[PDB]
Order: structure tokens, then C-alpha cells, then sequence
């Protein structure tokens, strides 16, 4: 019964951080103050978004943000806490334009975490502008360290879990204690660069916060939802990248763990995770997104779902068509493909020519526009019902979302998660999951409890028998097997005895 994390990004850009004002939403759209004390006792962690890492491999601001503003900022931020004892007010370091493959700064990523003085010097920053502008702790959103970075990573992780233990012991913060979280590949072909290791990556952190939802977007050549719940059989299927990672696992235990192809969905990302040993449920966060994705040029007959589409998927988008009906924020934002689920309720509420539709399967809503042939993909309080009924059944840690700006002006989206998370006199014990496909792999971390006659040696196994031994439950790979299970290759683990 620990209270589920809500965290929360807010996202300023630099531009808006050096013209800050509170007071006209042309300059700023979405200042601090539109986070009233209603909102900030809704949630546990704002992780403010985003500092960088520079070429003296140190966390650092971008440099073009005027200081005296920032730390204004921040510190509007922070006064929140006066609403809740609970909540922190994260940094995080990275997001994808600083730091995927191609990103300005990725270089910095790789550098800072390569050696251990390296380390030791990046890790040392983090605590500095932690403490110098007082956040609450350090996230980290490297979009994505490669296997072969990971190591480096998992020390840099190590290293300042070290110095914030440290801190927490200085300043007496044992009732809030400084905290450590990243951003994690919430798809299994980002998630397959570090996979293997998982348990290292998660040990020194209080959540790993999965980025379930870009899980459709224009640069694949089929709509879909960017953040279905669960399976739809009529929808497209990806190929299991984890099946190749570097686990030294059997062709049995691979088989099991990572059907191919599989539904690309968040249920498939926290199963992922849940299999590897060393995992705790508890650390596992899921990303929910306040947005949706719009794509063009698609056919009828299924909603505008699992459709060809003329989707343009270039940075930035290449011209000035903005063909997304309605959205009013498109046209300031210069991008018709990403619509917050504030301007995707007024889409609804004019006279724009959508409809919204619901998957049954997925549990999640679409807008179709079937006149231009238009189709968005999007989550609201319905599928956020769906959502959080799992995070409790599936004791995970809570809910992270991107981003506040983009909840409706009463917060609705995340009064909802609040709601389903804490409120008496909400019940979903009656809430029906429903049918869609679930995940159905196993590995080392997450074997069914299961019963079973005790192996009796001299006995010939027929393939598929099922026998209790010395703690857990054995299935044979063929038959005759007489050998004793776990003494050779010819028992798969299957199940642990309660």
C-alpha cells in the first residue's frame, strides 16, 4: 500500500527559460504557475527537463540559458513543496535531442561515462547543480548508451547513487531522501542496447521510468497506436530483438521468453522487464503521454488503424502544411504530427470532422477524420483507467508522463491517474482488462508459483513432463529423460515452488 509515484515532466526550452513570464502564454505557454497546489499534491516528482552534458563532460545547462532565469525558475518549482512533503522536484539530464546517436551533445555522453575519472568527474556535477539549484535528485535520459557504453553507464549510475547517499547524509534528508531515476527504452529494439544488463542498470536507482508510448509514429510505414495496453491481432507485429541480446540463455529459455514476432505494446515493455532476475516490480514506472501522434493519407474501413498514410517523417517538418484540422497549437508549434491531449479535446469539441473511436483490445482511443483521412493516436482517462489497473495488479512503482503542458487547463489527465491511484470511492475491482494480447514470455525473474509430483529418480520422462525439485518445477525438452533436473541440459525451469 506505498503511495504510487506520479512523476511528471515540465519542459522549457531555452528560449522560453530566457523570456520567462508568467503572464502571456504567446511568450510562454505553459509557465509554473499553471501548476496550482491542487496539481502539486497530485503529484510525487516533477523531473524538470532539460540540462545537458557539455565538452568538459560535466552536467551543465545549455549555455545559452541566462542563469538568473533559470534559477528563477527552479525556484518556483521548488516552492511547490510547501503544497506537498512528498514531492520532489527532479533534474533531468539528456532527452533525445541532446543525446540520441546523432544528437548535438552525444559525444559528451559517451566521453563522460568512459573512464572512471571520467566518472568521477561527471558524477561529481551532478550532485553540484543538484545542490547548487536545489532539485530534490538526478535523471538521467541518455537516448540510448550501446552495449558496449553500458558498462561505463552502470558505473556512472554506481557513482552517483554513492554521492547522493552522501548528500542525503549532509543535509539530514532521510524523510526525502535525494533521489536517482532514467528514462528507459520503453521498445524492445532501443531496450536490446543494455537489455542484458538490466539488473545492474536498475540496482542504483529508485525508478527506471519506461518511455511505453512512440510506439507508432511516421517512421513506420503502418498506423498504429503509440501506446497500446495491450495486442490487437489485426494490428502489425515486430520482430523480438531481445531474442539476440547478449544473455547466454538456452534456445528453449529464448524461445520462452521472446516470442517472435510479438505486439509491440506497454504490457510487452514491463513483462520485458519483469523477466530479468534482479528487477523489482516496485522500481518499474510507466510512461503514459499527454499527447497524441496525427498522421495523413490514410483509408477507411478500419478507423484510419493499421493503414498506409503520407505521414512526413522528417526533422524538422519540411513544410508549412499544417493539415492537422483544429489544432490550433500545431500552427504555433509548426508540426501537425504531435497534438497535447488539451488541443485533442478542443479538436473533438468543434466543428473539425472527427470522431473518436476506442480499441477494445488495445484499451485505448483514436481519432479518425474520415473526410481528409486523418488518424491520431492518443491516450485520455479511459485508457489511463486500464493503465493503472495494471500498474496495481502488476505491483509497479507508478506512472511517469510527458508532459504537464500538455494536460488540459483543469489537470484532468492527471487527476485521473490521482483518482485511480488514492481515491476512496474509486472501484475498478469490476474493470474488465478485456482480451487483447498479452506478453506471454517468462524468464529467470518472473516464473509462475506451480505445483507438481516430486521428481522420483529412475523414472523415464516422457518430453513435456512436469516434475518438483529441490525448490522449483521442471519441464523436459524431449523424452526419456532419467537425469536428475538441473544436473544437464534436459530440464527447462519452468515454475518456483511456493
Amino acid at each position: 500500500s506505498t503511495r504510487k509515484a506520479v512523476i511528471g515532466y515540465y519542459f522549457i526550452p531555452t528560449n522560453q527559460i530566457n523570456n520567462y513570464t508568467e503572464t502571456d502564454t504567446s511568450v510562454v505557454p505553459f509557465p509554473v504557475s499553471n501548476i496550482t497546489p491542487a496539481k502539486a499534491k497530485q503529484l510525487t516528482h516533477i523531473n524538470f527537463s532539460f540540462l545537458d552534458i557539455n565538452s568538459n563532460l560535466e552536467c551543465a545547462w545549455d549555455p545559452a540559458t541566462n542563469d538568473a532565469k533559470a534559477r528563477d525558475v527552479v525556484n518556483r518549482l521548488t516552492a511547490l513543496k510547501a503544497h506537498n512533503p512528498s514531492l520532489r522536484i527532479m533534474f533531468s539530464i539528456g532527452g533525445w535531442y541532446y543525446s540520441n546517436d546523432l544528437g548535438v551533445s552525444h559525444a559528451n555522453y559517451v566521453n563522460a561515462v568512459k573512464t572512471p575519472a571520467a566518472r568521477t568527474k561527471f558524477a561529481q556535477s551532478c550532485v553540484r547543480i543538484m545542490k547548487d539549484y536545489g532539485f530534490d535528485g538526478v535523471d538521467i535520459d541518455w537516448e540510448y548508451p550501446q552495449a558496449a557504453e553500458v558498462d561505463g553507464f552502470i558505473a556512472a549510475l554506481q557513482e552517483i547513487r554513492t554521492l547522493l547517499n552522501q548528500q542525503t547524509i549532509a543535509d539530514g534528508r532521510q524523510a526525502l531522501p535525494y533521489q536517482l531515476t532514467i528514462a528507459g527504452a520503453g521498445g524492445a529494439f532501443f531496450l536490446s542496447r543494455y537489455y542484458s544488463k538490466l539488473a545492474q542498470i536498475v540496482a542504483p536507482l529508485d525508478y527506471i521510468n519506461l518511455m511505453t508510448y512512440d510506439l507508432a509514429g511516421p517512421w513506420e510505414k503502418i498506423t498504429n497506436h503509440q501506446a497500446a495496453l495491450f495486442g490487437d491481432a489485426a494490428g502489425p507485429t515486430f520482430y523480438n530483438a531481445l531474442r539476440e541480446a547478449n544473455l547466454g540463455w538456452s534456445w528453449e529459455e529464448l524461445t520462452r521468453a521472446f516470442p517472435s514476432p510479438f505486439s509491440l505494446t506497454v504490457d510487452a515493455a514491463v513483462q520485458q522487464h519483469l523477466m530479468m532476475e534482479g528487477v523489482p516490480s516496485a522500481k518499474i514506472v510507466m510512461g503514459v503521454p499527454f499527447y497524441g501522434r496525427a498522421f495523413k493519407g490514410v483509408s477507411g474501413g478500419n478507423g484510419g488503424q493499421y493503414s498506409s498514410h503520407s505521414t512526413p517523417g522528417e526533422d524538422p517538418y519540411p513544410n508549412a502544411d499544417y493539415w492537422l484540422v483544429g489544432c490550433d497549437e500545431c500552427v504555433r508549434d509548426k508540426d501537425p504530427r504531435i497534438a497535447s491531449y488539451r488541443q485533442l479535446e478542443q479538436m473533438l469539441q468543434g466543428n473539425y470532422g472527427y470522431q473518436r473511436l476506442w480499441n477494445d483490445k488495445t484499451k485505448t482511443p483514436y481519432l479518425y477524420h474520415a473526410q481528409n483521412g486523418l488518424f491520431v493516436t492518443y491516450d485520455d482517462a479511459e485508457s489511463f483507467k486500464y493503465k493503472a489497473k495494471y500498474i496495481k495488479q502488476q505491483q509497479l512503482g507508478g506512472v511517469m508522463f510527458w508532459h504537464l503542458g500538455q494536460d488540459n487547463r483543469n489537470g484532468d489527465l492527471l487527476a485521473a491517474l490521482d483518482r485511480y491511484f488514492n481515491a476512496a470511492d474509486y472501484d475498478d475491482s469490476q474493470l474488465d482488462m478485456g482480451t487483447g494480447l498479452r506478453y506471454t514470455g517468462v524468464g529467470p525473474g518472473n516464473l509462475p508459483i506451480m505445483t507438481a509430483p516430486a521428481y522420483v529418480p529412475g523414472t523415464t520422462y516422457a518430453q513435456g513432463a512436469l516434475v518438483s525439485y529441490q525448490g522449483y518445477v521442471w519441464q523436459t525438452k524431449w523424452g526419456y529423460i532419467t537425469s536428475a533436473p538441473g544436473s544437464d541440459s534436459a530440464w527447462l525451469k519452468v515454475g518456483r515452488l511456493a
